[PDB]
């Protein structure tokens, strides 16, 4: 099942210090971790310490956990360690801007959930696993990969010296694993459509109440979608480069489907790259823009995410009209 970091790996992280200039930058929604790869594990420790406090976790167990999580992301084009840290940074920015809406247990649970939410992704969609009766689809009949990512998270926590949550009360341990489970399962975009619709209704009717656990769960669910999709909230060149990686995965999957006698959906067909700009327009109109619109209504300080998403939508529209300027691969 699960891989473990080296002694040298975690002890190195324990020693890391975040360059001073980066402290100011990491607070901003639009921050791109891309140019700082050696620092990604340290960036995560920094975020946990700012959000949750330097005493939240025993530092050794936290650095062991982080480096073993990294080792259990695969070398796939998109659903990899870079994506994990990017999603956790978006969650950090949301939490910093909305800090006292969330409990200390939720903040720690959500930062961990974001880091873990795609653990052991193989570069194949739920659609593929289920079309082709992969064993995971037999074990997990809905939200197949997401149930797997949660199981991997639990596996890593159970590794010797890796349980960062062991110091919580017996009740709080149960509560945080549930926070993490619901948060990971919520990253299944199949569930997003229903969740966003429910939230929009709750908000528009004024029945939305964050003292109501089921409402809190739904808000946290939408935060998870917003963080999972946050490549669409970066500056255009970063968004575009990330889209290249997303599609590399999709096209490798479509290649597999051709061999099994199914023509893939256009989005996963490398011979249909001309349809990508309209495909992105559809995704922004149906998924991304509604998501950030609703999130901004519920959490006003998240508005820059929506502004950036709208700017990117405008850029894809420019591509469609043939107005794009030079892009670098
Ligand atoms: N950016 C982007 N486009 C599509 N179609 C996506 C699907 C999942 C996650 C991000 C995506
Ligand atoms: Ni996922
Ligand atoms: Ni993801």
């Amino acid at each position: 099942g699960t891989s473990i970091c080296t002694s040298e790996e975690w002890q190195g992280l324990m020693q890391f210090t975040l360059p001073v200039r980066l402290c100011k930058e990491i607070e901003l929604f639009h921050f791109d971790i891309g140019p700082f790869e050696n620092m990604w594990p340290g960036i995560f420790v920094y975020m946990v310490h700012r959000s949750c406090g330097t005493s939240c976790f025993e530092l050794e167990k936290l650095c062991r956990f982080i480096m073993s999580v990294k080792k259990n992301y695969r070398r796939v084009p998109y659903h990899n360690w870079k994506h994990a840290v990017t999603v956790a940074h978006c969650m950090y920015a949301i939490l910093q801007n909305n800090h006292t809406l969330f409990t200390d247990l939720e903040r720690k649970g959500l930062l961990i959930a974001c880091l873990c939410h795609d653990l052991d992704h193989r570069g194949f969609s739920n659609s593929y696993l289920q079309k082709f009766d992969h064993p995971l689809a037999a074990l997990y009949s809905t939200s197949t990969m997401e149930q797997h990512h949660f199981s991997q998270t639990v596996s890593i926590l159970q590794l010797e010296g890796h349980n960062i949550f062991s110091t919580l009360s017996s009740s709080e341990y149960e509560q945080v694993l549930e926070i993490i489970r619901k948060a990971i399962i919520a990253t299944d975009l199949a569930l997003y459509f229903g969740n966003r619709k429910q939230l929009e209704e709750m908000y528009q009717t004024g029945s939305l109440n964050l003292n109501n656990q089921s409402h809190r769960d739904r808000v946290i669910g939408l935060m998870m979608t917003a963080c999972d999709l946050c490549s669409v909230t970066k500056l255009w060149p970063v968004t575009k480069l990330t889209a290249n990686d997303i599609y590399a995965e999709f096209w490798a999957e479509g290649d597999e489907m051709k061999k099994l006698g199914i023509q893939p959906i256009p989005m996963m067909d490398r011979d249909k790259k001309d349809e990508v700009p309209q495909g992105q327009l559809g995704f922004y109109n149906a998924v991304a823009i509604p998501c950030y619109t609703t999130l901004t209504q519920i959490l006003p300080p998240t508005e820059p995410l929506l502004k950036a998403c709208r700017d990117n939508l405008s850029q894809w529209e420019k591509v469609i009209r043939g107005e794009e300027t030079a892009t670098w691969i």
